[PDB]
């Protein structure tokens, strides 16, 4: 009847204090009890305290070395059908696009993840990036509802000029009427992660909706609250989405 995802860029680069921020991201994830994960910037051993501490969710992931990307699905619910890696071409790195099919209830889905071009790359790349995305969720089966979600690391209207969104996608966002509670994703006044004395406020972590159902109700931001050492669990929010399928 009910439907969460939780979109989440832990930040696993960030080595201090990882423990207690992997301790934390994995109590807000138990707390709200998601039915699908998107995670970005996850190390190996950051993954292996996720699969430790999350033994009801089957996690795939987007890599092996380095970071990469992994969906997690509640295995009491969502039952997973098929998985495909899709590389980015020109991508200078290491990061593609994880599409994930699977079917919940008597719907078939398809939830992709990403984690495009940081701010230190080449925002042409980005763009070119968030095209593939937007293609590929147009080319999916014309049964399943395709649903993205992840760090897109869009700023300075990069939609506008990759070409816009297309008639049949949406941001879940805009959609609700673009509330100004979950605004920005990532903070640089409020989130004292990276010692940005700037105060840059900027909305990365989005999520992309496509159907052939399910409809979006609720729209939150996780890990706001500081840990016992002083620092939040990622620098950017965790985006929390809640549907309806009807
Ligand atoms: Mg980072």
């Amino acid at each position: 009847h009910m439907f969460s995802l939780i979109t989440w860029n832990i930040d696993g680069l960030d080595l201090n204090n990882l423990s207690e921020r992997a301790r934390g991201v994995c109590s807000y994830l138990a707390l709200y009890s998601p039915d699908v994960i998107f995670l970005q910037e996850v190390i190996p051993p950051y993954y292996s305290y996720l699969k430790k501490r999350s033994s009801n969710y089957e996690i795939i992931t987007g890599h092996e070395e380095g970071y990469f990307t992994a969906i997690m699905l509640k295995k009491s619910r969502v039952k997973l059908k098929s998985q495909e890696i899709i590389p980015f071409p020109s991508t200078k790195m290491m990061r593609n696009l994880l599409c994930v099919h699977v079917n919940v209830s008597g719907n078939e889905l398809c939830l992709m993840t990403s984690h495009l071009e940081s701010t230190r790359g080449h925002a042409a790349e980005r763009m070119n990036q968030l095209k593939m995305v937007l293609k590929k969720m147009q080319e999916a089966p014309e049964s399943a509802t395709v649903i993205f979600a992840g760090d897109t690391n869009l700023r300075d209207r990069e939609v506008t000029r990759s070409g816009g969104l297309p008639n049949n996608i949406v941001d879940v966002w805009e959609f609700l009427g673009k509330p100004k509670h979950c605004q920005y994703t990532w903070d640089t006044q409020m989130n004292s992660n990276l010692g940005i004395t700037a105060a840059c406020k900027l909305r990365f972590d989005r999520i992309f909706f496509r159907a052939a159902h399910i409809i979006p109700r609720s729209l939150d931001l996780l890990g706001l609250e500081k840990l016992d050492c002083g620092r939040f669990p990622s620098d950017h929010w965790g985006l929390l989405c809640n549907l309806d399928i009807i």
